[PDB]
């Protein structure tokens, strides 16, 4: 009963697309099991303002990500590098996966991030068509309400970019080699050409723009809707309430509220998978040809290990009765970003400061994401690729936001009350984040929301009684995240001083200065950078360098004092992935090593995170997997003018 | 397949006692459920000192209650009173349940709690026999190693109590009505017998002692061992490897790797239970007579909601098929305590302060804490019952530990070194916490670590359009935790200010100061308390009092800033319970209201949180359930000299 | 009752390997009797620091070798050549034999020690594969923390070795003939090639190195474990708590806490062996084809 040539686990960001383009482009019987259910008529999801809690009950006013009925609750172990706290990250449960609860921003990643870090047969020129297909299928829209702050910021970054171009340094964070001598920045003219950060040819690596492309749409009424995988690939036009396909998709048979705990094996090939229905009773599903797993970043290692594939020593220590294959790499090598935050306050006359921040309110067409640029490398960064003098990378993503987005305790401590209406927010984050972790299960019975999740982000360095030059490379490798965070702070400071001069030039007689990071510290950091140079981070370890000069010890105190911001004055970005990268757990065909008929086709099978937000990465993976499993480039050849018909239901 | 006359859910503290004492007096089939595995040869759990991290790997040094392979990770919903933090409370996963991961501390809770806060048939004069049986079964041992600060604290508190009892105040925190106006402090003379806090007749409610009691056990070699509930009642001296007992224990069988799904009903009566093993095969165990669900104060309500007992509307919306009985109050009123930490500094010459703080190291007979007393409510607290003037209660719990117990971020912000010996922690645990919460399920497919659990601790008040005379009771009732915490702060300050002169008299030429809570602020708190008398609490809200005196503004600011510390400079102890309290889901005979033959014997059935640790209360509930289901009072009159026996192998 | 084609006495350093590779590579019924029992979940054994007494009770702080519950107590006669004293030597009792209480160091022996002193059919070229099999099965690991003293010592021995080579004497203690004129000493360079004293071809007879190969391993947690015969050849994957093999090793039936005092004979062939169980009562074991004894040196 309930057989299937291809069995798909989870209707995540790639599961829905895989099921759709697999049922349509073939004639086999396909069955999909998803833990969540459709939310097509849920006002909290469809309305973009539901992210801010416009439909919450009065006595249960919690966020959608913190609701265990919408997402997995992945509580993590205490963090040695984050002052011994236990933050909780979530994965959206339901059709579309984590695209039901995100902030609806799309980035493609770039050209170099796929050209260098990815293995052969996987570069940008092979996934360009899949990326374009995904983007046109989503069909995003830019921001509609334009503000005066954005033009001033654009001209400021333009001035900084032209100064850096005239400088002659090898690489900086406003240098786009593929463009040329002309700075890669948008124009402040009201009739400027809208510059895109997702160009089809990948010519824009680091560049300043005016807006991103939200995953929203405007309806005939005037209401805005949320566009994501669920309402783009698996609407009512294809699957009914009985979970059956119609038309040429009749081979698909999707089952909702179905979580699968284990894949049954015959020793080296899969024969069936079992799930538990809403009755609380178990069920059996028989697999014919292959098994597809789309369980997301944090939870494909668990389903792989619990099913019998993984480190046999630790699995035996846990108590796994049935063992299949032994790799010491299952679940290791996952990556995630981190977003330090800064707050800038404007001082002046009330009218001028009220007019300066015009057109900033949270709107469904932007969700507060005005955005500035995807910045690159710092001039003082020690940890840079060897071939940096040949290509330009992506390291930072500068985005502007209204209000003061900071944890409440830090808001009270710093005094930045949201009642103040003369301040805004800009965020610089790291997309090539260094620190790494691991996931291990604790019980081989059922997939639980809390496995052993060790993630230490900003660790320190303990000097030893060894020669300094012998140990310095180790310290440089270890202290990368703090270096990146402080370089981001310096970049924000340069952008801010350019903002001040440009705003004074543009007729607004106001001044913008940093207040949140205790500007004394930031100004001292800038002075120390200028007076020291490439060896600025040597004083991160005070007794190792042993300068013992008042300037040197004061800089050591400043560096130790400023390390608290990157650790506590931010919130962790939920872009985890790449826990089963190609070569570690799967080959270049996304098939498991040593196994015969199991395939994994989500973000968990990514070699390295992209140079941007990873919405399109998962779907793209699925798209590629569609033609890898079918055997012909059916999906990649389809013309650009073919999008699934969007049904609101 | 299996058959069982009486089924007990959860091999925990009360569950194991229930199972052993039920198979002891009869020969009917008994089945005990437990999903983990054996831990009889694990040094971390067998050795009592392994609780503090004796054998933890250096790379993964975490507490045993923070390890997913040892316990469930029941993260709760954000707390609106502490900047939205989500503390995580754990339930043990193994033989003995939560008795495998605790401190083994034994406290009864006095007699007034069961004199006024428990229903008829649950009074102290009826449960004292069960409490004594539990205490003599555990067989604790008193502390042996002695420091030289306990006598100083006892003498200072003796002076304070003498002054207070001679003052003639109506009620205070150092007066006991069951002994007399003579102060009840342990004599510092070396020829004084100790006054235990667990007297069989409950003579002492507020009592000053020297140490606590702990459920460790002694070996022939000299090594100390842990004899937990699953080790005292379910060890190999009574039950074999396979499960079949011999002789009078032949009616007991324990299952392994069994995690339940739901109890199948036949309309109103329990007919069977089910669970899933490692392989993933469900086994139907039919129940003949009764089902006792005592799987914990966090997951018994969960399995009851899956059973179909709770809110019909919510269960129907979520997707629960079978509805058995509707009870809106199921899993409501969850109760737990709270404890803020503080740091005291010692001043003087290094040698004298070093010898002053000597012999203060954790061992299997102190568990780090020294312990002083358990005081009552203060002289200015407006939150008291009517019976306060006729009988004393147990409101606060004071302990002293070595080192510093304080969050690492708080350590950095306060700038107090952990390596320094001269700082010790003076914590005032509150055992009469005001607020309560409830529990709901998220997804009816499989058991999950994180259900919906709500708990708000520091709910602040906001002015509303109403006269102050008709508003003040609301502010009084809303702000109870803050008043209790600040009065505890004042109690600790008084204790230390007396202990200064007491230590000066004792010989040590030292001075002790209250550093971490900003002694300036605590001194201001004491001065304002003494100045404003019974009307001080009106100043928490500055707009309502309507006094524009600069001293009033200063006092209001001092009250406001001092509220920050209890949110972050504290920790929420894992003594949660009272979710299915007597009179809401169960009645005096523990039969669940609505069903036929179902009973709850966990800690969630407590009618009120006792003034202390909660293992003894749960063991008492299980012991009472033994005789309630047996029908004859065998355990109520069992001789004290008849005790179980333990076997290591 | 309790018959067996091959009867093995004691699960010593060779008994466990013999039982494993005999039950797996044949189809006869094999039964093993061992005086000790498994210590797979004993922190004193698994933890390498248990050798220094990190888990001893306060009132019984004695070494693991001096504990009669872990090893035989072979007290010796007074020594005329050692000033009339009676030192006591021990043999580890249990799975793996004396490998439960040793200091976890592995040496192969060399080429000449087997080439000269051993009889025909037993030289190094006949036992090379067995030695390599044993070494790869144990899979030892070198030292991880390097010290400054070792480099200074290495260069000192290098200077002494080159002086002795230039001397021209017949044989000395830094002269490796199989190497040549270049001294057989490791290099003090931080990026030196790790020289091995257990080379597969036996080219290193006398040579200076940087570390041996401990019988330990590093776990995913970070904890170190003791690697020896018991946890290398007779784990839970092959024998259960009932002492029965599983899979292709089902012919094996091991009995723990079984000491055999005598082998019964029919005049020139063995017919059975008898042991005493933990009850303190005797038992009879019948031998079918041969008897194997692995009771150790003493
Ligand atoms: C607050 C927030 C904001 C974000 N903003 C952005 C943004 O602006 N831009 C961006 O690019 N990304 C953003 N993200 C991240 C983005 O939502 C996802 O990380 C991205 O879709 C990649 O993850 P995924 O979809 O592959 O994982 P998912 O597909 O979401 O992984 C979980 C899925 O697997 C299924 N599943 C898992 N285990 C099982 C099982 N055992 N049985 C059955 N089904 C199972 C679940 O049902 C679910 O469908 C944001 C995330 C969060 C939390
Ligand atoms: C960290 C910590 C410290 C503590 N310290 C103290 C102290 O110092 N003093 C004190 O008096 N008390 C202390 N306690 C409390 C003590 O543990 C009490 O026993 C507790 O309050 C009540 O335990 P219980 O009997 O309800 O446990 P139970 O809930 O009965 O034990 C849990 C059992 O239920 C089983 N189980 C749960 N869910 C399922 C399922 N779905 N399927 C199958 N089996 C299941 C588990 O396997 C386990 O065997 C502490 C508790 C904790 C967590
Ligand atoms: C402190 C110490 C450190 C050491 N360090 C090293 C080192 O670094 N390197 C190294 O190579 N060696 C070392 N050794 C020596 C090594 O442990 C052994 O000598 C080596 O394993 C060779 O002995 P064996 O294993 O064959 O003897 P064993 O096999 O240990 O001999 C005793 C075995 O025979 C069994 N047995 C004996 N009589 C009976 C009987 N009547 N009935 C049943 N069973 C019986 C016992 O149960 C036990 O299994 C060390 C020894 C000690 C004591």
């Amino acid at each position: 009963n309930l057989t299937g040539d291809i069995v798909i686990i989870g209707a995540g960001a790639a599961g829905s697309l895989l099921a759709h383009y697999l049922a349509r482009f073939s004639n086999m019987k396909i069955i999909l099991l998803e833990a969540g259910h459709s939310h097509f008529n849920d006002p909290v999801v469809t309305d973009p303002m539901g992210f801010f809690g416009k439909y919450n009950p009065p006595n249960e006013n919690i966020s959608m990500s913190q609701n265990p009925s919408y997402s997995w609750q992945g509580a993590q172990e205490p963090n040695t590098g984050a002052y011994g706290n236990r933050p909780i990250i979530a994965h959206g449960m339901g059709f579309g996966g984590s695209t039901m609860i995100n902030r609806l921003n799309l980035v493609v990643g770039g050209r170099t991030v796929f050209d260098n870090d990815w293995p052969v047969g996987w570069k940008y020129d092979d996934v360009k068509n899949y990326f374009r297909r995904v983007l046109v299928d989503i069909n995003p829209v830019r921001d509609n309400t334009k503000a005066s702050i954005t033009s001033v910021a654009l001209d400021a970054l333009r001035i900084i970019a032209e100064q850096q171009i005239a400088s002659g340094e090898p690489v900086d964070f406003l240098l786009n080699k593929a463009t040329g001598n002309v700075p890669n920045v948008e124009k402040t003219t009201p009739d400027a050409v809208p510059l895109n950060l997702n160009d089809y040819e990948g010519v824009n690596s680091v560049v300043a723009f005016s807006s991103f492309y939200m995953g929203v749409n405007q309806l005939s009424d005037g209401n805005y809707i949320r566009k994501y995988a669920g309402n783009t690939y698996l609407n009512r036009n294809y699957v009914d309430e009985n979970g059956r396909g119609i038309g040429k998709f009749s081979g698909l048979r999707v089952v909702s509220d179905a979580v699968v705990d284990r894949i049954i094996f015959k020793g080296n090939r899969a024969v069936g998978v079992n799930y538990i229905d809403r009755e609380g009773i178990m069920h059996y599903v028989k697999v014919n040809k292959e098994v597809v797993v789309t369980s997301g970043a944090f939870y494909t290692p668990t389903i792989l290990q619990r099913s019998g594939i993984g480190d046999f020593t630790y699995l035996s220590s846990i108590g796994v009765k049935n063992l299949v294959y032994n790799n010491p790499l299952v679940g290791t090598g996952l990556k995630n970003h981190y977003s330090p935050v800064t707050i800038t306050r404007v001082h002046g006359e009330p009218s001028e400061v009220s007019r300066f921040l015009s057109n900033m309110a949270a709107n469904p067409t932007n969700m507060g994401f005005k955005g500035l640029a995807e910045l690159g490398f710092h001039r003082l960064d020690p940890n840079k690729p060897a071939n940096a003098n040949t290509v330009t990378y992506r390291k930072y993503q500068l985005m502007m936001t209204a209000g003061v987005g900071i944890p409440a305790e830090q808001q009270y401590l710093s005094g930045l009350s949201p009642s103040s209406n003369n301040l805004f927010t800009l965020i610089a984050d790291d997309i090539r984040f260094a620190p790494e972790g691991y996931i291990k299960i604790g019980t081989p019975n059922i997939p639980r929301d809390v496995p052993k999740i060790f993630f230490n982000t900003f660790v320190t360095y303990t000097p030893t009684s060894a020669p300094a030059d012998q140990q310095w490379p180790i310290a440089q490798k270890t202290l990368a995240p703090l270096i990146s965070a402080l370089l981001g702070y310096d970049i924000i400071y340069q952008t801010l001083i350019s903002m001040n001069q440009t705003a004074r030039d543009s007729g607004f007689q106001v001044s913008l200065e940093m207040v949140y990071p205790l500007n004394d510290l930031i100004y001292k950091l800038h002075n120390g950078l200028a007076t020291y140079g490439a060896n600025w981070w040597h004083y991160f370890v005070p007794t190792l360098v042993g300068d013992d000069t008042p300037a040197g010890r004061e800089f050591a105190d400043t560096l130790s004092k400023l390390s608290y911001y990157p650790r506590v004055g931010a919130h962790l970005d939920s872009h985890q992935g790449c826990s089963c990268s190609i070569g570690r757990t799967v080959d270049s065909n996304l098939k498991v090593i040593g196994t015969q008929n199991v395939r994994v086709a989500d973000l968990s099978a990514a070699a390295f995170p992209p140079g941007g937000n990873t919405w399109a990465t998962a779907s793209m993976i699925g798209a590629r997997a569609v033609d890898l499993i079918l055997g012909f480039p059916y999906l990649r050849d389809l013309p650009v003018n073919d999008v699934p018909i969007l049904n609101v239901n």
